């Protein structure tokens, strides 16, 4: 009897492979020959892109250990190169066929192949990825159009990837839109470049979910009147939340877009424009686009006409060229019958950690939950560890399923309330998941057990990163050490984020919000860092013209559009002159302060500590016994 079959071998099943081959465990892969999108993707030469997510996110602990030396956002060539590696490793394990029946009994798994084959397995895991509509238009997109209109129904990465390559062929872009949520993918910090997922902080949430929602939402949530954020200068923007039920925040569900906004993007790439772009770092500066009117937001009931191929907007009736609507993600499933009988019907909600299907027996599904930010190998890392414990360990795989159904129902009234099951309940705050994957294991670590100032920096701010958690204990990885090492001596032990909740602690939402945008420059969306970019942006197409090897005609004065810029931009020219420059800008200064007192105070006894000072220390004690650290989906009672 085959102990453990993998279907599918991509990207998500390698961690797994990895420990189920080091604990010698019976394992069979079935991956099909086609392989995944990355795959047509080399072979059409279109890895001409980068990644929305940090290397540090992004690779497995066990390539970070010997590789990671700064932060930075792979390409997606270095991302696929990743994959095949690993591919070559265990190819030898891998039987190319293409399942299409899985017929799941009390204790084992009946699985059939497109080729004929039958196999039989104890514990069966899925790792066969999503369809994505979008994949297919990327795979076929021409580059070289120019000076034509497009009309966008939907708004993500893959539809602003879209923009970003139209953008510079003098393309005008039409979003028909409902409101859309995207974040600056690396933000300044004391003029310190930090990718966003480095700021999170997400443990903070057990002090309290009230002061981290504060922390985190103001980005989101339409909360500050400051006339420099996105969404009050262009508010179709903004997206109805009113479905959001749960008090943990960022809630499950929420999505955002990742991109580069033009100051970082300078910083980076503006020494070396053409090679950068050719290695697939491309401007995909939304806010730049609604600033400059290459992208205009109209309401979501905007009339368009299919057969004409116009859409009419302030009166004028535009011919666009191509209209494009994004679909939605399903998982890759093949026919899962329980009991060999009745078909199973995939629902995240229904699922433990996205993992375990409570309808099922010996299965289990990686790679189906998203991060809300950062890369997947946070959470496949994690799920790996979940899976492989499941599998080799019985006294585990009880603890876990004998009370299941309870687990699952305390997940879902914690993470979702009384909301109806949505699309998008498969998206989950990272640091919240890879907390709650290690408490379930027993790799967490206890708040209770810090005892310098270092240490309550190394529990609650540095990022819950899978490899956080491979330091110590059952699945330990070595070199653990020397990276955290390296991280904490490259982000200033993470002083920054740490200082940031203890300067909201005692705010209401409101003054929280007001806070976050009190810097020179915050962090999401600051429209006051895009007009002086604007020579640089032409120097960027210019040099994004000479990379794809295209000729653009930029003479011809397009009125029509100006015209309907100057409408749908009419809050912004209301709203951008209200702001003002000021004197003092409370964040930075807040932020200044704060990393003085900790790095002064860095390898002092929690025991042993003006009045900011005092107030401070007390803030730092209550951090080993914080309120709010229940999960009771975690016990097995
Ligand atoms: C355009 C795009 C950009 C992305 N950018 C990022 C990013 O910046 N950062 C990030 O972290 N993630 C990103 N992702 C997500 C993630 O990195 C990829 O989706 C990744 O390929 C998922 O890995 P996987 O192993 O789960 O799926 P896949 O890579 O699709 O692997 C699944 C494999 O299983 C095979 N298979 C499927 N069904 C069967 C079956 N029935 N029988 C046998 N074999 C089967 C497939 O052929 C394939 O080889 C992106 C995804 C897309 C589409
Ligand atoms: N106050 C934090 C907020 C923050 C930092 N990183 C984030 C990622 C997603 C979301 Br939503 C919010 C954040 C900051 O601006 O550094």
């Amino acid at each position: 009897m085959l102990e453990v079959c993998i279907i599918g071998f991509g990207f998500s099943a390698i961690p797994l492979v990895r420990e189920l081959a080091r604990t010698q465990t019976e394992f069979q892969i079935i991956s099909a020959e086609s392989g995944s999108v990355w795959d047509r993707l080399s072979e059409s030469g279109r890895l001409d892109f980068s990644l929305v997510s940090s290397f540090q996110t992004s690779f497995y602990s066990f390539d970070l250990v010997r590789d990671y030396e700064k932060d930075y956002y792979p390409t997606a060539k270095q991302f696929y190169e990743m994959h095949e590696r690993w591919r070559s490793v265990y190819e030898e394990k891998i039987i190319r066929d293409f399942v299409t029946k899985i017929e799941n009994f009390k204790d084992y798994s009946l699985i059939s192949t497109r080729s004929g084959k039958t196999y039989e397995a104890k514990h069966v895991v899925l790792a066969t990825g999503f369809d994505r509509l979008m994949n297919t238009f990327l795979s076929n997109f021409d580059n070289h159009v120019s000076n034509k209109t497009f009309v966008f129904d939907t708004m993500g990465d893959s539809a602003n990837l879209l923009i970003a390559k139209l953008i510079p062929n003098n393309n005008k872009i039409i979003l028909r839109t409902n409101g859309f949520t995207a974040l600056d993918q690396e933000v300044q910090v004391l003029g310190k470049p930090f990718t966003l997922d480095q700021l999170e902080s997400p443990n903070f949430r057990y002090v309290s979910s009230e002061l981290y929602d504060r922390l985190m939402m103001s980005p989101v949530y339409p909360r500050t009147v400051n006339p420099a954020v996105s969404y009050n200068q262009f508010p179709l923007i903004r997206r109805d939340f009113s479905w959001v039920d749960s008090k943990s925040s960022p809630p499950n569900g929420l999505i955002a877009i990742k991109y580069w906004p033009i100051d970082q993007y300078y910083y980076h790439f503006n020494d070396d424009l053409e090679n950068y772009i050719s290695k697939g770092y491309l401007l995909n500066d939304i806010a730049m686009w609604l600033h400059t009117g290459k992208v205009i937001l109209v309401p979501s009931d905007t009339p368009i006409n299919f057969d004409k191929k116009t859409i009419t907007y302030a009166g004028i009736e535009r011919s666009f060229h191509q209209y494009v609507k994004g679909d939605a993600e399903q998982p890759r499933l093949p026919t899962i019958l329980i009991n060999g009988e009745t078909p199973f019907e995939y629902l995240y909600r229904d699922t433990f950690m996205g993992v375990i299907p409570q309808r099922l027996n010996n299965i289990y599904f990686l790679g189906y939950t998203r991060p809300f930010t950062g890369g997947l190998a946070n959470i496949t890392e994690m799920q790996s560890l979940f899976i492989h414990k499941l599998i080799t360990q019985p006294q585990f795989h009880q603890k876990i399923h004998q009370n299941l159904s309870k687990r699952i129902t305390a997940y879902n009234q914690h993470y979702y309330g009384a909301a109806k099951p949505r699309k998008h309940d498969h998206t989950v705050p990272f640091g919240f998941y890879t907390e709650d994957i290690a408490r379930l294991i027993g790799i967490h670590y206890q708040p209770n057990e810090c005892r310098s100032v270092r240490d309550l920096l190394f529990y609650y701010a540095f990022p819950n990163n899978a490899f956080k958690y491979r330091l110590k204990g059952e699945y330990a990885v070595d070199g653990v050490d020397e990276l955290i090492q390296k991280v904490n001596d490259k982000h200033d032990h993470y002083a920054q984020v740490f200082v940031q909740a203890l300067s909201i602690r005692n705010m209401n939402s409101d003054e929280a919000a007001e806070w976050d945008h009190s810097a020179r420059r915050f962090s999401f969306n600051d429209m006051r860092h895009k007009e002086g970019y604007r020579a640089f942006l032409d120097t960027y197409l210019k040099a994004y013209r000479q990379v794809e090897n295209i000729s653009v005609d930029d003479t011809v004065v397009d009125e029509e559009w100006n015209f309907m810029v100057k409408e749908a931009c009419q809050v912004r020219d209301k709203v951008a002159p209200n702001i003002e420059e000021k004197t003092h800008y409370s964040k930075d200064e807040d932020v200044n302060k704060g990393i003085r007192l900790i790095l002064s105070i860095l390898d002092s006894d929690i025991s042993s500590l003006c009045k900011f000072e005092a107030q401070s220390i007390e803030f730092i004690r209550r951090l080993l016994q914080p309120k709010n650290y229940e999960l009771l989906f975690i016990r097995e009672s």
